[PDB]
């Protein structure tokens, strides 16, 4: 079933990622510091595929003006409630045009893997370049590479919130040039009983040199740092190559 | 869903109840001690609704001859493999006839709740009495009574065993004079990927006087003891009444 971050799946996103130990406060701090390394004076940040706008809520404490772009209306609805004073655009990272430039353009937690093929990767990175200030920095957190992805990987966790128990379990396979991650949820609580939910995605296993080539074609210089927020590293790009 | 202890549900049974902390070793030892209290020289035991035969496997070390009865073929299959040298019958606790009598007749973990109302309860207790020796004892672990059931109860647990992860979540409500328990599972492993299973059962909340009535109509004296292996207590009955 779903591949579009919507309905109950969208409502469950923050809770399950908090449950899994994702620390958006620490990630934002680190992002902020990294942005300031490359661009001492940095003042504004666009978060592209900002999802439920968690990083944006914390980055607003480091940057004077933040903005987001998100494809999923249901994710976007959450992020707007969380960030009621920022402008958050409903739109596609492949094609957007905001009429303005930012000190940082960020794209976090491997949202970039929802792109297929070099053409789409090149297009996004070109849009990212089209929205970054001449002394700013673009930051893209890749998906795993084909060489380091671990097929067969199972994640399972349970979290409780407000009397509701939520169990999420994922299985990931190598399905050609993408990971297939299939994720099932069981939600249960005394009054609502039990419901079952599912999502399934192809997340593209772009090689390191594929991302590098996307940055380059977009006029950015590209550097890679191993590790990073989720283990997959981080690319940063500076205009002027 | 399913109400019939079959297929992968039967295959997951031992694993999920082990994960919940069910200790058939201790339960069997306590049961043997209780049988010996009422029938010091008890030597044989029929476990009715023996399921996958866990109690029977431990009760073998206490009684010279153990035997089982079980309605679900798939549960029975597993119990026979576990208890290769005992006779395990395929049939129905409401209407069975094995041609012999045992020092103890047991019916454990609220399998009695799978009967629909007083007439079926009466008939099973009369079959229990027909298969007990004159100086033996019938043991029935009841379902919850209506006064001690908690509607809205949620159980949720995840266990991993041999490459596989298994999450089981249950939710219970009051439906007439029974509990509706709905149980969802997620099973995931590296090679097999992820599947969702479900069962639903209607387990009758017979009152204490209902059970007592059934023992008495079967010719058995009855005593209830609170607590028990599962918190639901334990009835024992002795022929001769
Ligand atoms: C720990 C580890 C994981 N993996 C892969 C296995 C699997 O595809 C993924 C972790 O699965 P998960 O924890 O269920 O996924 P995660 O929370 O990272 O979320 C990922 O998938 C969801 C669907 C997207 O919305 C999200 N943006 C992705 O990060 O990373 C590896 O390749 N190597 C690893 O060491
Ligand atoms: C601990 C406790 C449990 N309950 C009821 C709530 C729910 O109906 C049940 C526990 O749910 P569970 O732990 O998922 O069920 P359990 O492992 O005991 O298994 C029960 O249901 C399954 C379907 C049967 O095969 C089994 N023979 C039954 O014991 O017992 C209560 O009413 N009060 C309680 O304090
Ligand atoms: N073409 C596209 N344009 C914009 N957003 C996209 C997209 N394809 C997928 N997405 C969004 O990518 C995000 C993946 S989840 C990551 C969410 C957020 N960046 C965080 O760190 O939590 C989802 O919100 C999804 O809706
Ligand atoms: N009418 C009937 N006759 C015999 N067994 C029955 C039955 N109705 C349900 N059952 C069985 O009762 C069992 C409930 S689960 C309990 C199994 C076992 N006594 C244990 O302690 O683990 C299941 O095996 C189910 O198949």
């Amino acid at each position: 079933p779903q591949a579009d971050y919507s309905g109950e799946i969208a409502e469950l996103y923050d809770l399950v990622h908090q449950g899994k130990g994702k620390d958006y406060h620490r990630e934002a701090a680190d992002l902020a510091a990294l942005v300031r390394r490359h661009s001492p004076k940095a003042a504004s940040l666009l978060d592209v595929a900002c999802g439920t706008g968690m990083h944006l809520r914390h980055l607003a404490d480091s940057f004077g003006t933040v903005e987001g772009l998100e494809l999923s209306a249901d994710m976007l609805a959450i992020a707007r409630r969380r960030n009621p004073d920022a402008v958050l655009h409903h739109g596609d990272m492949r094609d957007f045009s905001l009429g303005r430039r930012f000190s940082a353009v960020t794209c976090m937690f491997s949202s970039i893997g929802h792109l297929a093929g070099q053409a789409e990767l090149d297009a996004a990175l070109e849009r990212f370049a089209a929205h970054v200030l001449p002394d700013g920095v673009v930051v893209v957190e890749p998906w795993w590479f084909p060489e380091n992805f671990t097929p067969g990987y199972v994640a399972a966790g349970t979290v409780e919130a407000g009397g509701t128990t939520v169990t999420r379990v994922s299985h990931s396979s190598r399905e050609g040039e993408a990971t297939r991650i299939e994720v099932h949820y069981l939600v249960a609580g005394p009054d609502r009983g039990i419901t079952h939910h599912e999502e399934s995605h192809r997340i593209t296993l772009f090689t390191r040199e594929q991302y590098e080539r996307a940055f380059t074609a977009a006029g950015l210089s590209v550097e890679f740092m191993p590790g990073g927020p989720s283990g997959r590293g981080l690319f940063t790009g500076l205009p002027g190559a």
